[PDB]
This record gives structure tokens, C-alpha cells and sequence, in this order.
DNA sequence: AGCTGAGTGATCCGGAGTCTGAAACA
DNA sequence: TTCAGACTCTGGATCACTCAGCT
């Protein structure tokens, strides 16, 4: 059959993508994380329309006005009590992303039609069900579409499906597979029976690389396309033609700061002026929602308290600040984007430890 | 035939950055 | 040197309305 056989030939472009890149790009497979199926939701639902780092920001400043009694899937936030809430402080607490009155009137209906039908606020079940039954049940829901559904199928319940975002689209179409031509998001219907077939471990971690590429090289103004590996195979390219030390596990300065988690690949810093950087799996505990791709390989945060009240007793590592990762990415060389993901750190944000909030750097 | 209707295209609930061009001045 | 919008940002829900559909 012509169909097989045309198959195989874009999934062996497909590895041949994830090839060429995961020499530049690093390494990462699926690495569990400890977040709630209702996180995993709600974290879908702050992360419409906006930049990644502001959704997650949002959600932790959340997490932070309402939070959990503490110091495995358990919830960090009190959803009980966000839902019995006054509107007005929902919404002030995410008024920083956008639309901060629709979105927290949508919450609240969400967990409100969640105690009315199927008991109290519990999803876990939702892992045992057939994915085509789940994907219906978390479509039914208002103020989600297809590509939130799939986010969440394929991130949280490790189903086989793929979301076609602006940068998948621009990528498929672009890179010699399927201008600023605007095309409606119907390729799915081309992409997926193309891509029906493939290993699901494939399909995860092509994406991360490719979410990567989008934000690295493959932007949509200006590609950097003199850097690019695939600038050999890019149909697009036929159309136009500080530095920190790090901090051991057992320093004495971390007295103060909580035991690391051992699944983190990412280690404390410290930030020389006197301030130290919390590495993002170490200071959420892990337990934060879509598998953690909101944050880069190497992406930690900043201690707020250190920052303001510095901390300072009077091998090497760089680090790139910046607004967000698009912005200090641009660059003209490739050695220096591929030393920077293999043994580089990348900080955006600030946060701090006593009340568990988000602030600004 | 004279009423569907399917399907798309604007719009906006919203903050927060960057980017142009205009202006201005030489 | 200002600076005011014009865009983008892992999208959805409403309302209005041009090309097919038909019988
Ligand atoms: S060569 Fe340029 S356009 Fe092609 S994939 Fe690379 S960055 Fe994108």
C-alpha cells in the first residue's frame, strides 16, 4: 500500500529531525512529575493565548494566595476553598496574565460543576478510562478546545496524540515536511495520519525538541537560519533561496534551604553580586503540572528574599537573563546556543521562599 | 425556489513585552 | 532624542454572514 510506505518516509525525516537536534539540543526524555490531574487542568486552563512564563507564574501565585496545609498525585492549591472564594480575590491573585476576570469566572464554574456532578473535586480515575472516553469528558468541559485536550492527553495521561500549535504548523510547513502566508490549523487532519503510527516516547520528545527549535532558531521573524542544522533539509530555505559557580549538594550555605529533590538534574547556584538560585524542580518540589514543560532544561529561579536582603559572605557556569527565552536565544553563532544547552542555566523569573509566591525579578 | 446550512471570519474578554516609523534635529 | 500604538503570546466563545446544497 502507497500509504505504509509514504509513511516510513517522514518518520525516518522525523528521527532524522530529532536526530540532528539532540546533539545540539541536549538530551531529555519523559521525566515523571508529582502534579494532580486537577493541576494538570488548570494549568492547561491559565496557559491559553499567553506566554509560557506568565502562565506559570500565574498558576504559582495561585498556589501561593490559597494554598494546601504542608511542610504521589495531591493538590497544592485548596481548590475546596478557591471555589467557595469570592470572585474579586481570584481574580486580583492572576490579574497579572490577562483576562483575569473571564478566566477566574471560568474556574470557578469548572470546580463548581465538578462538586455538583461526580462527587467532590477528584480526576484521578480519569487515567484508568480509554483515552478516546477521557478526551471526550475533558472536551465537554467549557473554555477547552482540541489543542488543551491534546496537551493534556498527551502530557499528563502518556496518551498518543500530538497538539499542533503556531510553532508546530510554522516548523511542519516550513521545514521541508507539509511568506507569512496565514494558514488555518487543519493540517492535524495532514500531520497525524502521518504520524498515526509512531512510538509514543517518540512523539513527547519530538516535541520538546521542537518547542525548543521554535523558540531557538525557527522564529517566526528573522530565523537564524545561517546556525540552523537543518538549514540543509528547511524547504523555507528554497522559498527565500552572567557567570555563577554552582553549589554543591552539601554546602554549608544551604543550611536554611530544603533537601533537593533527587530527580532534578539541575543543581543550586549562586549568585554573585550575595543571592542564590533555586533550581525550578527543586523549588516547586517537584508536583507541578503538564510534566513541567514550562520550564527549559536548565531553568531555575530566584530566591526573592536573597534578592532584596542579600545573603553575601565576603567550577564555573553561565548563565543567560532575559524577559523570556526567544529574546537572549538569538544568536548568530551555533557554538555558543549549543554550549549554552549542553552545560549553560537560563533564569527569567524570581520568587521567593516564605510565602511561596512569584515576584518580580 | 426559497429555504438551509455549513463554514468560516472578525471581534474581544487582557496584561506585558518588543518594534517600527514618524517626528525632530543635525 | 520621545512615543503611541501595531504586533506576538503552546486559544475560545459569539455573532454575523458568503458559498454551496437542495430538491
Ligand atoms: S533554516 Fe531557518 S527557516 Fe529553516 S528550519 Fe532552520 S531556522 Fe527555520
Amino acid at each position: 500500500k502507497w500509504w505504509e510506505e509514504e509513511r516510513n518516509v517522514f518518520r525516518g525525516r522525523a528521527d532524522s529531525f530529532i536526530a540532528r537536534m539532540h546533539l545540539v539540543q541536549g538530551d531529555r526524555r519523559f521525566t515523571p512529575w508529582k502534579g494532580s490531574v486537577v493541576d494538570s487542568v488548570v494549568g492547561v486552563f491559565l496557559t491559553q493565548n499567553v506566554s509560557d512564563h506568565l502562565s506559570s507564574s500565574a498558576f504559582m501565585s495561585l498556589a501561593s494566595q490559597f494554598p494546601v496545609p504542608f511542610v504521589s498525585t495531591m493538590d497544592t492549591v485548596d481548590w475546596k476553598a478557591i471555589r467557595a472564594a469570592d470572585v474579586k480575590e481570584v481574580a486580583e491573585t492572576i490579574k497579572s496574565r490577562g483576562m483575569n476576570h473571564k478566566l477566574a469566572e471560568r474556574i470557578q464554574g469548572f470546580l463548581d460543576r465538578l462538586v455538583n456532578d461526580h462527587g467532590s473535586i477528584d480526576l484521578e480515575w480519569l487515567r484508568d478510562v480509554p483515552p478516546d472516553k477521557a478526551k471526550e469528558y475533558l472536551l465537554s468541559f467549557n473554555g477547552l478546545g482540541l489543542k488543551s485536550v491534546e496537551c493534556v492527553r498527551l502530557l499528563t495521561l502518556h496518551h498518543l496524540a500530538f497538539p499542533v500549535n503556531t510553532n508546530v504548523g510554522r516548523i511542519a510547513v516550513r521545514l521541508g515536511w507539509v511568506e507569512m502566508y496565514p494558514m488555518l490549523e487543519s493540517i492535524q487532519k495532514y500531520l497525524w495520519p502521518r504520524l498515526c503510527k509512531l512510538d509514543q516516547k517518540t512523539l513527547y520528545e519530538l516535541h520538546y525538541q521542537m518547542i525548543t527549535f521554535g523558540k531557538v532558531f525557527c522564529t517566526k521573524s528573522k530565523p537564524n537560519c545561517n546556525a540552523c542544522p537543518m538549514k540543509g533539509e528547511c524547504r523555507h530555505f528554497a522559498s527565500a533561496f552572567h557567570r555563577v559557580y554552582e553549589l554543591p549538594d552539601e554546602h554549608p550555605l544551604l543550611a536554611q534551604l530544603e533537601k533537593r529533590e533527587p530527580d532534578d538534574p539541575c543543581s543550586y547556584l549562586l549568585a554573585i553580586w550575595g543571592t542564590i538560585l533555586i533550581p525550578c524542580r527543586t523549588a516547586m518540589r517537584g508536583s507541578f503540572p503538564l510534566n513541567g514543560t514550562y520550564f527549559q532544561v536548565n531553568e531555575v529561579f530566584a530566591d526573592h528574599a536573597s534578592s532584596l536582603n542579600p545573603i553575601n559572605v565576603p567550577p564555573r557556569r553561565t548563565v543567560y537573563f532575559g524577559t523570556s527565552v526567544p529574546t537572549i536565544f538569538k544568536g548568530l553563532s551555533t557554538e555558543k546556543i549549543q554550549a549554552c544547552f549542553w552545560k549553560g542555566y537560563v533564569c527569567v523569573r524570581g520568587f521567593d521562599r516564605k510565602t511561596r509566591g512569584p515576584k518580580p525579578l
